[PDB]
């Protein structure tokens, strides 16, 4: 960030702070299960209010509601109350965040004000799909709510929607967790160890295959599981794979991929064994499955079984640089924990014997917090998606949008 504005030096004295902070934290049974990206954000709500700030607006999506309303299902109320006990302030919470009420409760707030608007994507103008004149307004209002910008959110640089690259103030500011973040990849990502294994799983199979071209030009090996597998196993062995994840405009580049990986001298491991299940819930009924077996119609693959944990762990041997993001099965699920478990046990292990191992996301950092792994892996980075993106070498959006210095 050399060459943009940072909170550093960032007069906040009597300025109102608007900031875009990524708090798109995992939640199961209602309840937020990781407060780190919370706790990420910390300091640079702290150096605003303690160098003087006359108030922190803070602005994020959660989860995917497709700019509808969902209080019920995505709200960030739960947020509110977490970040109060995790900064020793309280914080007021919006039920929306813009509107004319929204605005008169930023205008001009009670020294030292926290402040956390309601999920920006139950708007269709952040993404804005899911309307020209609609986004300038949207972007118009949130641009109000300070007198300054300061963008923390690292786990969403990559993606430029209205809340990330479309405030209009004049100092526009990178914050210490984008700083921090962006330094460490910086660093990791000059002159990798090697070999340096990418292990790319998760379910985000629509956005992360179309990474994985240019992640093909900077990594050595990759292990290609979670439910992006499935769409590789279909096209390339012609497996059944039920009602797993597949992408179908992925399916029509994955021998393209394939090629790429051959040509680059980059080793693709996939599974080759699942734990399946007969709908996707905690309780679902569960079988087993190998590539060969293919997977019963009505069924889907939500973790790798045995012989494909033997597999990655062999990559993960070989490995001296590691970057992970998207774990190999539905983690948060027990009966669907033990592949990503048994990769957590192995990437630990690396990291002992020398490994630089990264792990990153809000889904897969959540794995460091579920097996106390957090302390045991070089890096537990905040973004996932932003660091494979990183990974790619490309210039993040979030921080393009930042002010030149
Ligand atoms: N085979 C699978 N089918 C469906 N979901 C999966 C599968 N494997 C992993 N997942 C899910 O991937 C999710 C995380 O993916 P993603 O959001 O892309 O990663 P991150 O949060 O680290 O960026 C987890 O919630 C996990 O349950
Ligand atoms: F769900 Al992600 F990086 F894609 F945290
Ligand atoms: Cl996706
Ligand atoms: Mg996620």
């Amino acid at each position: 960030l050399s060459n943009k504005l940072t909170l550093d030096k960032l007069d906040v004295k009597g300025k109102r702070v608007v900031m875009r902070v990524d708090f798109n934290v995992p939640m199961k049974n209602n309840q937020i299960t990781n407060n780190q990206r919370i706790k990420a954000a910390v300091p640079s709500i702290k150096f605003c209010l303690d160098n003087g700030a006359k108030s922190v607006v803070l602005m994020s999506h959660l989860g995917r509601p497709d700019g509808v309303p969902m209080p019920d299902k995505y709200s960030l109320e739960p947020v509110a109350v977490e970040l109060k006990s995790l900064l020793g302030k309280d914080v007021l919470f919006l039920k929306d965040c813009v509107g004319p009420e929204v605005e008169k409760a930023c205008a001009n707030p009670a020294a030292g004000s926290v402040i956390l608007l309601e999920n920006l994507r139950f708007h269709v103008e952040e993404e804005g799909k899911g309307e020209p004149a609609k986004i300038e307004a949207f972007r118009a209002s949130l641009s109000k709510l300070g007198d300054v910008y300061v963008n923390d959110a690292f786990g969403t640089a990559h993606r430029a929607h209205s809340s990330m690259v479309g405030v209009n103030l004049p100092q526009k500011a990178g914050g210490f967790l984008m700083k921090k973040e962006l330094n460490y990849f910086a660093k990791a990502l000059e002159s990798p160890e090697r070999p340096f294994l990418a292990i790319l799983g998760g379910a985000k199979v629509a956005d992360k295959i179309q990474l994985i071209n240019n992640m093909l030009d900077k990594v050595n090996e990759m292990i290609i599981g979670g439910g992006m597998a499935f769409t590789f196993l279909k096209v390339l062995n012609n497996m059944e794979i039920g009602t797993s994840l597949f992408d179908e405009e992925g399916a029509k580049i994955v021998k393209d991929l394939m090629s790429k990986a051959e040509k680059n001298g980059v080793k693709i491991t996939l599974p080759v064994d699942f734990v399946t299940a007969d709908k996707f819930d905690e309780n679902a009924k569960t079988g087993q499955a190998t590539v060969a077996s293919g997977i019963p119609a009505g069924w889907m693959g939500l973790d790798c079984g045995p012989e494909s944990s033997k597999k990655y762990a062999e990559a993960v041997t070989r490995a001296k640089q590691i970057v992970w993001n998207g774990p190999v099965g539905v983690f948060e699920w027990e009966a669907f924990a033990r592949g990503t478990k048994a990769l957590m046990d192995e990437v630990v292990k690396a990291t002992s014997r020398g490994c630089i191992t990264i792990i990153g996301g809000g889904d897969t950092a959540t794995c460091c917090a579920k097996w106390n792994t957090e302390d045991k892996v070089s890096h537990v980075s905040t973004g996932g998606g932003a660091s494979l993106e990183l990974l790619e070498g490309k210039v993040l959006p979030g921080v393009d949008a930042l002010s030149n210095i």
